[PDB]
């Protein structure tokens, strides 16, 4: 299992513009196009992202390309963020993948806001961090997904994902 495989399980794969859990427009493997309510705004961002008149549809390759850019950007965003980098550098490989998952999902800014949890993770207080992470809108909105990432941070293993 690796980050790619992990996120591909959590986000799925759709080749046509779709609404995410929050009502925004995405395409591919959780690639956010626009937060705006217009399908046109979305088709426009989409063609601009792919570099061609897509007409709301892309291929698998195209989806994977966006995905690759999105993971890379997540990592790069963690590394340039003053609150995140330290956390990330203190973690083992599996748990680093759990932090990238939350960043890809919610943005660097969103994550950096989990101040108390970040500190606990940094301290290696697994169970405490898990309980703290759970007290969030994130967990309440997408509990199944949240449970997987939290277990990942709690255990340092890919158990929540083996079987999927
Ligand atoms: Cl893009
Ligand atoms: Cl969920």
């Amino acid at each position: 299992m690796n980050i790619f495989e992990m996120l591909r399980i959590d986000e799925g794969l759709r080749l046509k513009i779709y609404k995410d859990t929050e009502g925004y427009y995405d395409i591919g493997i959780g690639h956010l196009l626009t937060k705006s309510p217009s399908l046109n705004a979305a088709k426009s961002e989409l063609d601009k992202a792919i570099g061609r008149n897509t007409n709301g549809v892309i291929t698998k390759d195209e989806a994977e390309k966006l995905f690759n850019q999105d993971v890379d950007a997540a990592v790069r965003g963690i590394l340039r963020n003053a609150k995140l980098k330290p956390v990330y550098d203190s973690l083992d490989a599996v748990r680093r993948a759990a932090l990238i998952n939350m960043v890809f999902q919610m943005g660097e800014t969103g994550v950096a806001g989990f101040t108390n949890s970040l500190r606990m993770l940094q301290q290696k207080r697994w169970d405490e961090a898990a309980v703290n992470l759970a007290k969030s809108r994130w967990y309440n909105q997408t509990p199944n997904r949240a449970k997987r990432v939290i277990t990942t941070f709690r255990t340092g293993t890919w158990d929540a994902y083996k079987n999927l």
